[PDB]
């Protein structure tokens, strides 16, 4: 790296891997949604995405598990590993070496957290591998991987800015690193450490935290496509329509479009009257299941969350054509209107531009309340604030009331499956979909990652 500019381009390339949440077909959010009790895979037929269909009915196995869920995160980690060796020597201000270094560590932590949650048993690699180190590394115990995640985030925190300027938003601050660390603690049952750091993140619930975090006054504006990096955003993936993606680069690093936006829309949609929205057609992935519909139906977050094509058909206001395992209910939060269709160069369906909340403030309120055991005045105030934002009265705080609130607040944002697994509720919630206890809490390691390596397959696969 001759200079800052080059160094920064190297850091951008580490950040790019966050588009794996919502970019390309094999993104994490729609796949995770498919394995929860709120959605199935959907799509056009039983063979439409062998991996996501396999997760959705728990026949997933090492042959059909997409390799990109392993390799893409490792690609981001290896980039961060090399870049940490190069930053100290860059001819630029020391304060920028310090910032870039902290952001790189925060990213490595995030990507390792993604791997441990999906796969649990993974090699711990923190330095550029010699050609021989590479093919011979062993899986680490998850706790070692967690120790590295915490260390990375503990070293970053204090070395980032607290407040990020509007044109840099999307980059790590002390606030979003803390929020991530809080979640990391929570995911290991380190409740006291979780509550303590989340308190810093959240501040006084219902007001503005020290990091500028505030719940939006209207829940529905969270899903306004142009309302990017709003006050509720903590960690957010940037998508755009200006990359001009075509079929030739769909799902590569140069493709910045939001693929969840095309994947989730209804098929052959026609707007008959103005009572229905004007929508481009999509591929009917992540249909909303009736259990979630019935929970949300009288709830204020119903219209924002669920596009009720059943009801619109019944009123004569629209028509559509059912995809695979259609329910008539669709995940409205990420379904573009015709006003969201690009006018810039590129294929229309590949250049949708909604961002993705990796962490938002309602989620950190709910995580802190949980970390507090669902008990006491602070936990109550945190639950109260989430509910009040949508006009719901106070309800007595408890672990059960928090889990219910999370399901209504965060539906379709990719958290339900891991929430079920980490709280020990997954087997019971998903047994009827084919989930097998002691097996399907984690996913199979893609078969090709075992060939010529020391990697061992996960239990029961």
């Amino acid at each position: 790296y001759k200079n800052e500019t080059e160094a920064y381009a190297g850091l951008v390339a580490v950040y790019d891997v966050m588009r794996k949440y919502s970019g390309g077909f094999e993104n994490t959010v729609s796949f995770l949604n498919a394995g929860s009790d709120d959605h199935v895979a959907g799509g056009g037929s039983s063979s439409d995405g062998a991996g996501i269909q396999g997760f959705s009915n728990f026949t997933i196995n090492p042959t059909i598990m997409p390799r990109s869920y392993w390799s893409d995160f490792y690609q981001g980690i290896f980039r961060a590993n090399v870049l940490l060796t190069k930053l100290p020597d860059v001819p630029m201000d020391e304060s920028q070496i310090m910032r870039f270094t902290a952001e790189t560590k925060a990213l490595r932590a995030l990507y390792y957290f993604n791997l441990v949650n999906m796969f649990r048993n993974v090699p711990l690699i923190t330095e550029p591998l010699e050609p021989s180190e590479f093919n011979s590394v062993l899986q680490a115990d998850p706790s070692a991987v967690y120790t590295q995640i915490e260390q990375d985030l503990n070293e970053a925190i204090g070395n980032l800015p607290d407040i990020i300027s509007d044109d840099q938003k999307g980059r790590f601050s002390n606030g979003s690193a803390k929020a991530l660390l809080g979640k990391v603690y929570l995911y290991q049952g380190k409740n006291q450490q979780a509550a303590a750091v989340l308190q810093e993140v959240n501040g006084t619930p219902g007001q503005t935290s020290q990091y500028g975090y505030k719940l939006l006054d209207n829940y529905d504006e969270l899903w306004t496509v142009s309302n990017k990096f709003n006050s509720e955003s903590i960690l957010e993936v940037a998508h755009t329509n200006a990359s001009g993606s075509g079929w030739g680069n769909w799902g590569q690093g140069t493709d910045e479009g939001n693929s969840i936006n095309v994947m989730l829309g209804p098929r052959s949609y026609n707007q008959i009257t103005e009572e229905a929205p004007d929508l481009p057609s999509g591929w009917s992935f992540n249909p909303v299941l009736p259990e979630l519909y019935d929970l949300l139906e009288g709830d204020p977050r119903f219209e924002a969350t669920i596009l009720d094509l059943k009801a619109l058909e019944e009123a004569g206001a629209a028509s559509y054509v059912p995809g695979y395992q259609d329910t008539g209910y669709f995940l409205n939060k990420f379904i573009p209107r015709v006003t969201d269709v690009t006018t810039l160069t590129g294929e229309p369906v590949l250049n949708y531009r909604q961002n993705t909340y990796v962490i938002r403030l309602a989620d950190t309120y709910l995580m802190e309340a949980e970390a507090l055991g669902g008990s006491g005045a602070r936990a109550q105030a945190l639950l109260d604030a989430v509910r009040a934002r949508v006009g719901l009265p106070s309800t007595p705080v408890s672990l059960t009331a928090i889990a219910k609130e999370r399901r209504l607040e965060l539906a379709g944002e990719g958290h339900r499956f891991y929430d079920l697994v980490r709280t020990g509720k997954a087997a019971e919630a998903l047994s009827d979909r084919g989930f097998k206890a002691g097996v399907n809490e984690i996913l199979p390691i893609p078969f090709q990652e075992l060939q010529s390596t020391q990697i061992v397959q996960n239990p029961g696969y």
